[PDB]
């Protein structure tokens, strides 16, 4: 069930694990951030070990891999948010009802960390600290979004219930993805950083 | 694991199974419905076999059973809706983003009734062009609940100083619950569709 690179949780179901700087896992996540956010300062990176969220996400992944007849449904994306939302996300994941929604009423994830690093998203807290998640997202098969969507559009108007898995701003060169269901996104790392 | 009493679906992921009057499965739902809806008549009752919705719901049930202390977390409730919504609900379940505002709101979520008479109101089970009304019978993970409030977009915390440890659902009245509101996907499994008429 639980991934191998997680560390022991003494039979508990939720833990935030601060990563050791200079080790492979920390370097890998840092690199993905610094590709576009090298002018920022990383204070720490934490691994989110939430067993319930992981289980519900992996079930949805298995289902999407069956539905789409392929296994290229996952992307690693970024989500900046304010400090007041961090405890909720760690415990409960991403909730579209807490959403601003130009491509649909869902949760938004950025291809580039620099987009999530905007102060409108990763709002600096009273100490100047900014917060950004690295997220496993089941983008699956996607189409262009539009304002007012509550679910992705149907793949074909002849079967209105067979839906795209997510929407984007631009199908040829996406920079953001919107997902409309719980447990289509697993918050995997939390980056705390400053400008 | 899919229930062993379901029909074989030939590797398919979804199907609706028409029940036979006289079988206990049909009669128990009929009795539950007629307890408060004796003036209506049932056309048919279909068992909803949706493999993916069942799996995700059963995962949430197992998690709530773990988290809560030997609590009966699941109730069998009713949900009236319009014909236009039946194909989506059958396939994808109950989406709070599509829910209507209830005439007495205890939160912005999906509403489920204890009494079929409540879901039988035309405001919920809107008659279609042929006069058919539609009501789901739903397994709902009500869990541990409290009285809701109109402003809620998620269940409230049990403890104001631990805002992320939430009630599982809310109700109109904890002493005499008649409706429940849920705020998350896969917290309710549409198990039967009742088609009925006046
Ligand atoms: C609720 C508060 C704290 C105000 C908030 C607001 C926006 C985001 C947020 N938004 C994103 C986004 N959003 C848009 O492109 C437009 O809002 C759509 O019209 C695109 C790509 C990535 C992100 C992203 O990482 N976080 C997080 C939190």
């Amino acid at each position: 069930n639980l991934p191998e690179h997680w560390t022991d949780m003494n039979h508990q179901l939720f833990c935030m694990v601060q990563l050791e700087p200079g080790q492979s896992e920390y370097n890998t996540i840092k690199d993905k951030f610094t590709r576009t956010c090298s002018s920022y300062a990383i204070e720490k990176i934490e691994r989110i070990q939430n067993a319930f969220l992981w289980q519900s996400y992996q079930v949805k992944k298995r289902q999407m891999d069956i539905k789409n007849d392929h296994k290229n449904n996952e992307r690693l994306l970024f989500h900046g948010t304010d400090a007041d939302s961090v405890p909720y996300v760690n415990q409960h994941g991403f909730n579209r009802s807490c959403a601003a929604v130009s491509y649909g009423k869902g949760t938004y994830f950025a291809v580039d960390a620099s987009y999530s690093a905007k102060d409108t998203y990763s709002k600096p807290d009273s100490n100047g600290r900014k917060h950004m998640y690295v997220v496993r997202v089941l983008t699956g098969v996607f189409t262009k979004g539009r304002a007012g969507l509550v679910t992705p559009p149907p793949k074909n108007p002849h079967n209105p219930t067979d839906l795209f898995d997510s929407v984007t701003n631009n199908t040829r060169s996406p920079k953001l993805f919107v997902v409309f269901f719980d447990n289509q996104a697993y918050p995997e790392y939390l980056i705390t950083f400053t400008a």
